[PDB]
């Protein structure tokens, strides 16, 4: 297994372009890179489980023919290279067919989450100017309210009404030719159109050169091997699914699994057993549902997973430990963004220290820094904002949002807006902002002040204070304390500690809730990861 230190010293963008079938300056096509270049052995590329739990396996050859059929269908419908085809589709081979087909004629694929309201679709069509959208009969009504909805291709079951102006997707594609010459494109040219989530929606244009980053993550971080059976749980409506459930594995020529069925824990354990899954990837939301199933449910599948990859949320330390004890597999924290792909990981494919509370190391091909308030590079354990050094990161593909401006790009940096801090060995530790307060009934409360108050009591060896949401009060002050030996964690003690804060601090700052715990989540240096305590209180309300 490659040493990570070596992989950093030996990185060279040309070595990464060598892994492509094409070349981002001479000519490249994503369908070639994720499909045609692996035909010739009739080996399986897509293991798909339908809503009635029937298995379909499809070779790269099979995908090529679907890709070509769709490419013709789109071309005849008016799609030229550089236009946008949107997909409002569940997780079925026809979803993949639509993507590889769009890529085959140099078009741009735009994913549309199957649960988007009409309003949220119209916003995303406005960003993309999609010339065509693919959906099935079930989601066809949602597209009826969209003011700027381009032509629709409807996937129909046997003998169903096709809408007035729509294309009969299954009929056009079955009647289309299997010969479709893939259009050549430049690296700078786009094949994906993503959008941001829940902050104001901006377009994220993904150029074809991003394939290098995408393939790096699959190899260095997921550690996908040719002998792995890979299942990424996530939906291709969002970046992590589209980048690394569809594109990533195919990019490497490894089969990928798609489960049309809604996520449940027992269902996931079935798939893992039925298809021999050894490399599982997904979000913390999904993995906590597995933990909520119980150690018994996970017994029948313990020992099968080689590696688990988790993205979207730093993992609670207990979730890691549960995976090791209850599934015998190491779960690793991978951090990325819609804008970047993955950039900082605990890597399954490179040897490096995996320390509790660390996000890991910059993926080779990226140089990261922690920026001052002024944008100067701070030092180890000095807190700052995680930033990508634009130059010196050969794998970076994000050059700004599609139409709007990109204030996160200045001084030669792209700023993640996430608060972190580097460890002397080079690790990244997510730290959370030190300028942060709890507002409880209009009063602003510094958690540090409350913590200092608690620690002065002989029963309190360690304390961490966070704000739990409450509608009546906005937040309520909650303490997590590690008891000194000799003091029992009784409600009497809790009341005693609350009164003690009242007197030492103020009548407003005292903790209304006190949990006694054996440990607090910390970074490798000791800083308490209060945000992990806070998010667990938010999940408890859901
Ligand atoms: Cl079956």
């Amino acid at each position: 297994l490659d040493r990570y230190d070596d992989a950093v010293a030996q990185f060279d963008i040309a070595k990464a372009i060598a892994l492509l079938a094409g070349n981002p300056d001479t000519g490249i096509n994503a369908c070639i890179e994720c499909c045609d270049r692996y035909t010739g052995e009739n080996r399986v590329a897509l293991r798909a489980i339908s809503i009635d739990n029937t298995l379909t396996e499809l070779t790269f050859e099979d995908l090529r023919d679907m890709s070509a059929r769709v490419g013709n269908m789109l071309a005849d419908a008016g799609i030229s290279a550089g236009d946008v085809v949107a997909g409002l589709l569940p997780r079925t081979p026809e979803l993949v067919a639509t993507i590889l087909g769009a890529w085959r004629i140099g078009a741009i694929y735009q994913p549309l989450f199957t649960a988007f309201g009409p309003k949220a679709i119209e916003q995303r069509f406005g960003t993309s100017g999609a010339k065509l959208v693919v959906t099935n009969l079930a989601n066809r009504s949602k597209l009826a309210e969209v003011e700027n909805c381009p032509r629709v291709a409807t996937i129909l079951a046997p003998g169903e009404s096709l809408p007035e102006g729509d294309i009969d997707f299954r009929a056009a594609v079955a009647a289309a030719s299997t010969e479709c010459e893939p259009v050549m494109r430049k690296g700078s040219d786009l094949f994906m159109m993503m959008s941001t989530s829940g902050t104001a929606p901006k377009g994220v244009p993904v150029p074809l050169r991003a394939l290098m980053a995408f393939g790096a993550y699959m190899r260095d971080a997921v550690g996908l091997r040719s002998d792995d059976i890979f299942w990424n749980i996530a939906d291709p409506g969002w970046a992590y699914g589209l980048y690394y459930a569809v594109t990533g594995p195919l990019l490497l020529g490894v089969p990928t699994i798609l489960n049309e069925g809604g996520f449940t824990a027992e269902n996931t354990y079935d798939i893992i057993e039925r298809l021999g899954v050894t490399s599982l990837a997904g979000s913390p939301t999904a993995f906590r549902l597995l933990i909520a199933a119980g150690p018994e449910s996970a017994a029948r599948v313990k020992g099968r997973l080689r590696v688990v990859s988790s993205a979207g949320e730093p993992l609670n330390p207990e979730v890691i430990r549960w995976f090791d004890a209850c599934l015998g597999a190491p779960i690793h924290d991978h951090y990325g963004q819609t804008e970047l792909g993955m950039v900082v990981n605990n890597h399954h494919g490179l040897e490096h220290p995996v320390r509790q509370g660390s996000a890991g190391y910059a993926m080779p091909g990226y140089r990261v820094a922690v920026l001052d308030e002024a944008g100067k590079e701070v030092g180890p354990n000095e807190p700052g904002v995680l930033a990508i050094d634009i130059d010196n990161s050969p794998l970076l593909w994000f050059t700004g949002y599609y139409k709007k401006d990109t204030p996160s790009i200045s001084g030669g940096y792209y700023r993640t807006g996430d608060t972190v801090e580097f460890e002397p060995d080079g690790s990244i530790s997510f730290i959370g902002r030190a300028d942060d307060v709890i507002t409880s009934s209009g009063y602003r409360i510094g958690p540090f002040d409350v913590e200092s108050a608690l620690l002065k009591h002989p029963a309190v060896n360690e304390a961490a204070v966070v704000g739990v949401p409450d509608p009546q009060r906005t937040e309520i002050v909650k303490a997590f304390v590690i008891l000194a030996p000799g003091f029992e964690g009784t409600p009497e003690l809790a009341e005693e500690l609350a009164l003690h804060v009242k007197k030492q601090l103020s009548a407003h700052a005292y903790p209304r809730q006190i949990d006694f715990v054996a440990e607090l989540p910390k970074t490798p240096s000791g800083k308490i990861q209060r945000f992990l305590l806070r998010k667990a209180e938010v999940e408890k309300q859901q």
